[PDB]
């Protein structure tokens, strides 16, 4: 009923990595690095793929921080995102035909070119702080309804 998709955010003490993804689904928006998890492959093994394939960069362990769980209204499959962080990287962020990258500072984080959903989770993030979410949208746009919540356990 669910599809796995993952998302990687480069977080480090003063600055976050977000890339802007310039085709596809959630084009025009910053976002972490991510995106389906293949057969055969563990989440963070899928993790870890992404990464290099949309920002060039290597990533060894990763970080569980959260969990969400996206329902598009009419639109049958759930997406549900496993989130990673790692402070850790190697490599330069490079930009391609699909994604460019760009460091930020934490108090300048773009939420109003972002999913809008971000606008809740991501702050939680910056406090080092795990969650479980599940976001209902309709379009890509509005956010209809939401739960969110603090975890121990990813
Ligand atoms: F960008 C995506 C790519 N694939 C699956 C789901 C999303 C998604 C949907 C809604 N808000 C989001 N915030 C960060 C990612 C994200």
């Amino acid at each position: 009923a669910s599809r796995l998709y993952t998302l990687v955010l480069v977080l480090q003490p003063q600055r976050v990595l977000l890339g802007m993804k310039k085709r596809g689904f959630g084009a025009g928006r910053w976002n972490g690095f991510g995106g389906k998890v293949q057969e055969g492959e563990t989440i963070e093994d899928g993790a870890r793929r992404e990464l290099q394939e949309e920002s060039g960069l290597t990533v060894d362990a990763l970080h569980k921080v959260g969990q969400i769980v996206f329902e598009f209204v009419g639109e049958p499959e759930l997406m549900d995102v496993h989130v990673f962080c790692t402070d850790s990287i190697q490599g330069t962020p490079v930009e391609s035909d699909e994604m460019r990258p760009c460091w930020f500072q934490l108090d300048q984080i773009p939420f109003k070119d972002m999913w809008p959903d971000d606008s809740y989770w991501f702050p939680l993030l910056l406090q080092k702080k795990k969650f479980h979410g599940y976001f209902k949208f309709q379009g890509q746009d509005t956010i209809l309804d939401y739960t969110l919540r603090e975890v121990d356990t990813v």
